[PDB]
C-alpha cells in the first residue's frame, strides 16, 4: 500500500508533465522499477503515521523526493569510475542497460527533480524551506556526496575507526537520518524532540551501512542483487575490513537495539505509536 | 555598488567554507571549476533585473544568484565528461575530470546540483517566494528542463531533424536556465502573473538567442576566444543552427532575437517602475558580426 503509493507518486511526477526526452524518462524509471526496499521513504511515512498524523499525498511527495535522491546516488555509485557494477537491484545497472551518458544524466535528473517534488507539497512554506535546506545538507558536499568522495579516497588506505565512521555517517547515515528528522519537523515538534528523532535516524543510518558492509562479503548475488565482494577487490574501508565480522555483527545488533529502545522511550513521553517502525527495524537484523 | 562578479564568487566560496569540511578534495574540485572562469551571465541577469526593479541588493539576492550559477556550473562539468562531450578544456583551463579524475568530476557536478538548493533555501526571502523559486529552478534544471535538453542533444547526434526539434533541444538545454533569472527576479519583486510571464518570455528569447550565438562561436572562433575546443559540434554531428539554416541566417536570427528582447524590455520601462539600461547594455555585448 505505502509501497504502491510511493511508486505511483514517482510515476505521476514523470508522466503528468509533457515529456521532453522519452529516453530520459525511460532511464530514470528503469532504475526506479528495477526494485529497492524503499526503506527511506517508508520510514518517513511510518514516523508521520506513528505521530498520529493522517497520511496525505503531500507526505508521499516528500517521501518520493527522498527516494529520488537515494536512487540518483545508486546510479552514480555504480558507474565504472566509481564502484563499477554491472548489476543493481537484480538487473543490469543503468549504464549497462543504456550507456554511461544516459546513467550520468538519469542520476542528475533524480537529484534536480527531487527538489521540485518536495516543493509540490501542501506543507506550510516555512516547513518546506526547512525540509529543502536539510535535504540539501544531507545529500550534498557536507552529506552523501562528501561521504562518497571520502569512500573513493579511502580505497587501499589503512584508516582508523573515526575515519570509517566519518565516511559511513555521511555517505549513508545522513539520508537515513533525514526521514526521521523530516517527519518530526512536519509534525512541528519542539527542538528536544527533533534532536531525539535525528539521533534515532543517525543510529539507524550508521547501522545500515555496517549491515551493507557485512552483506557485501557474506551474501550471494541473488540475496543482494549486486555483484558480491566488490569491497574486497576495491580495498574499501569497511566495518568487516577494520573490525572483523564478529565485532561488525555485534555493533549492528547493538545499534538496532538502541534505536528501538529510544523509540519505545518516546512512546512513554509523547503520543507516539512506533510498532511499524519497530517491525521494520527487526527485518534489518542479520544472523551470522 | 559592489562588483557583482566578485560578490557572486565570494557568496559561493562562503557556502563551502562556512561549514565544517567533510571532504577537502570535493571542496577543492567544486571550487576549481567555479574559479576557472565564466561570464556569470545567469546570476548577473537575475541581479540586474532586481536592481532594474528598484530593489536594493541584499545578501539573499546574491545567494539566489549563486544557486543558479551552481546549477549552471554542475551542468558544464558533466557536459564535458568523456561519456558526454569529452572536452579536455573549459573556461581556458583543463576540465574538471582532466584536472582531477572522472569520479571527482562526477561527484563535483552532483555536489553543485544538490548544494544549489541548500544555497537557495538560505535566503531571507518570504518562504512562499523561496518555495516557488525552488520549484521553478528544479523545473528549469531537471527532466523537463536542462537535463532533458542534454539527453535530447546526445540522442540527436548523427540525426537530421527539423527546426522544431532543434528548438526543443535548445529551449531546454540552454533556454530554461537563461529564462529563470528573469522570471525569478520578477517573482522576488512580487509582480503580477502577467508580468511574470513577460519576464519569462524575455528570458526565453535571450536563452534561445544565447545558444544560437554559442553554435556560431563554436565554428567561427578559436580556442583562445572561447576557452574550449572549437568545432566539437561538427565532429560529433550535433544539431546546431548553422548546420540547419546556414551561417548567414544564423547571424540574422541572433540579431533579430536580441532586438525583440530589447523591445519588450523598453516597453516595460514605459509602463512600470523599471530601468533596464544595464540589462540592455549586457544584451548588446552578446551581439556578433560576420
Ligand atoms: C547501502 C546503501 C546506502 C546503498 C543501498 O541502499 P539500499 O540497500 O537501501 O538499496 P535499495 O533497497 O534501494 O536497492
Ligand atoms: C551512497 C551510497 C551508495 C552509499 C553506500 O555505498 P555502497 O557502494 O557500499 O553501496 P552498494 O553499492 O553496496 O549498494
Ligand atoms: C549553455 C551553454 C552554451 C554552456 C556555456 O555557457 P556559458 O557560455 O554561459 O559558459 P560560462 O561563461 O559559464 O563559462
Ligand atoms: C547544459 C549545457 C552545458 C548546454 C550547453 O551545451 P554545449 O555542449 O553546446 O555547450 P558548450 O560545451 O559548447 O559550452
Ligand atoms: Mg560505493
Ligand atoms: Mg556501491
Ligand atoms: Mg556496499
Ligand atoms: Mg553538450
Ligand atoms: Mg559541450
Ligand atoms: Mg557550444
Amino acid at each position: 500500500d505505502k509501497l504502491k503509493k510511493i511508486d505511483q507518486t514517482i510515476h505521476a511526477f514523470y508522466c503528468e508533465k509533457a515529456v521532453i526526452s522519452e529516453k530520459l524518462n525511460e532511464a530514470v524509471l528503469y532504475s526506479i522499477n528495477a526494485g529497492g526496499k524503499r526503506i527511506r521513504p517508508i520510514l518517513f511515512l511510518e514516523v508521520i503515521e506513528a505521530l498520529q498524523i493522517p497520511l496525505t499525498e503531500s507526505h508521499f511527495k516528500a517521501a518520493a523526493a527522498l527516494e529520488m535522491i537515494h536512487t540518483g546516488s545508486l546510479i552514480h555509485d555504480d558507474l565504472p569510475a566509481m564502484d563499477n557494477d554491472d548489476y543493481r537491484r537484480g538487473q543490469l545497472t543503468n549504464h549497462k542497460k543504456f550507456d554511461e551518458a544516459t546513467a550520468i544524466l538519469a542520476g542528475d535528473s533524480l537529484f534536480l527533480d527531487a527538489f521540485g517534488m518536495l516543493a509540490e507539497t501542501d506543507f506550510p512554506t516555512d516547513v518546506t524551506v526547512d525540509l529543502v535546506r536539510s535535504l540539501s545538507s544531507a545529500s550534498g558536499t557536507f552529506g552523501m556526496v562528501g561521504g562518497q568522495m571520502l569512500d573513493m579516497a579511502a580505497e587501499g588506505k589503512k584508516l582508523n575507526l573515526k575515519n570509517l565512521q566519518l565516511i559511513h555517517r555521511h555517505k549513508t547515515g545522513q539520508l537515513l537520518a533525514y526521514p526521521f528528522w523530516a517527519a518530526a519537523r512536519v509534525a512541528q515538534l519542539d527542538e528536544n524532540l527533533l534532536a531525539t528523532f535525528l539521533e534515532i535516524g543517525m543510529i539507524i543510518g550508521l547501522a545500515f551501512q555496517v549491515r551493507d558492509d557485512i552483506l557485501d562479503i557474506t551474501a550471494n548475488f541473488e540475496e543482494i542483487g549486486k555483484t558480491p565482494k566488490k569491497d574486497v577487490m576495491a580495498e574499501k574501508m569497511t566495518y568487516p575490513h577494520l573490525l572483523g565480522l564478529n565485532e561488525s555483527y555485534q555493533i549492528l545488533d547493538e545499534s538496532l537495539d538502541q534505536a528501538e529502545a529510544i523509540l519505545r522511550k518516546l512512546s512513554d513521553e509523547i503520543a507516539f505509536a512506533p510498532q511499524k517502525i519497530l517491525s521494520l527495524i527487526e527485518r534489518l537484523r542479520l544472523d551470522a
